[PDB]
C-alpha cells in the first residue's frame, strides 16, 4: 500500500511527503502554533497545501490500529506535571483529565504520525494512544525515520479523533496514561 | 562496561532517560541550561549529571547526529528549505550566525557511532569531534551520551548535494 500511494503522486510530492517525515517539527509545531489556520508564514504554506493534496491522493484499503506514545506535555501546563506524582499517576487529577477528555471529539493540528505494531509495541512514554483508523480515509504509509519498524501511517492535519476509553495501566515499574480514539 | 561504576539509581536514571528524554532536554533548553524552575525534575538531572562524570574516554572518538531544522530557531526553521533545497542566501546567513563559534548545547547530548552506516536522512547531520578525557558514557547498537552545558565549536558548516536532497552538514569539535 505505499506502493500503489507512491504510484499515485507527483515526483515533488513524494520528495516533500519524505521532507516532512524527516523534520516533522517545525512543520507541526508551526500548525499547532495558529491552530491549524494557514497565513501566517506564506511559504510554508505552500508546502503544507502540496503536503495536504498529496495526502488526499491516500485512501486506506482497511480499517486498521495504529499508535503513539507521547509525553504529559500533550495534556497542557495544568496536567503536565501535575499528572504524575513520582512514577505514578495522580488519581484525583486523572479524573479530572478523564471527565474532561473521554467521549469527546479531538482535533489535532499537525500532521499526525503513527506507528503499526508488527511483534512490538514500543510503549515506553508516558501516554500511550491507540487509534482506529476506517477504511477508506486518507491516510498514506511513509518510511520510518527510526531505520524499529519499517512503516509508520501518516494522517492529514487537523485529523478529528474521538476519545473512546481512557485509563491507567499498572506496569511492574511505571504507569501507562491509556487513550483508545477513533479517527472520524 | 562502564556500567560497573554506576550505583543502582543512578542506573536507573539513565535507563529513564533513555525511554524519555524529550522531558529533560526541553525543560534544560527552556530555561537555558539553568535549573531550577522545576525542583523535581532538577534532582534528576543532578543524578544523571554525576553518573556521567564516572565516566571518560580513553581515546578521541567520532559521533554523530541527525537534527530537524528547528535547531535554528523560528525565524530560519521552516524557510531555510524550499523546493527541496536549501535556500543559498539564508545558509549564507545562518553560516554567519554559527561557522567558527563555540556553542553550548543545553540538553544532554545523545549521539552515535558509525558502524557499518551513518543514518543521515535528516536534514541536519552533525558529526563531533569528542576529545580523550572527556565525560561521556555508553548507553543503549549503543549510543554515546555526552553531559548536559556541552560546548562545541562549529568548524565547518556546508550543504551536501544528494541526488535526491541536501543535508545542512554541521562539523564541531567539542571543547573542555
Ligand atoms: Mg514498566
Ligand atoms: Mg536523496
Amino acid at each position: 500500500e505505499y506502493k500503489a500511494w507512491e504510484k499515485k503522486l507527483r515526483a515533488n510530492e513524494k520528495e516533500l511527503v519524505k521532507e516532512y517525515t524527516a523534520n516533522a517539527k517545525p512543520f507541526n509545531t508551526y500548525l499547532r502554533a495558529n491552530e491549524g489556520k494557514l497565513g501566517f508564514k506564506p511559504e510554508i504554506d505552500k508546502k503544507i497545501l502540496k503536503l495536504d493534496e498529496a495526502l488526499k491522493k491516500s485512501k486506506l484499503s482497511e480499517t486498521v490500529q495504529v499508535y503513539r506514545g507521547d509525553d504529559t506535555s500533550i495534556f497542557g501546563k495544568e496536567f503536565q506535571n501535575s499528572i504524575y506524582q513520582g512514577n505514578k499517576v495522580n488519581r484525583e487529577l486523572f479524573r479530572k483529565l478523564r471527565d474532561e477528555y473521554q467521549g469527546k471529539i479531538r482535533t489535532e493540528y499537525g500532521y499526525l504520525s503513527t506507528s503499526i505494531v508488527s511483534n512490538q509495541q514500543f510503549a515506553m512514554r508516558p501516554v500511550l494512544t491507540t487509534l482506529k483508523v476506517p477504511k477508506g480515509a486518507h491516510a498514506g504509509y511513509v518510511d520510518k525515520i527510526s531505520q524499529k519498524g519499517q512503516y509508520e501511517l501518516l494522517l492529514p492535519r487537523n485529523t478529528k479523533y474521538k476519545i473512546d476509553k481512557m485509563y491507567i495501566i499498572v506496569n511492574k515499574g511505571s504507569e501507562t496514561i491509556k487513550i483508545e480514539a477513533t479517527v472520524q
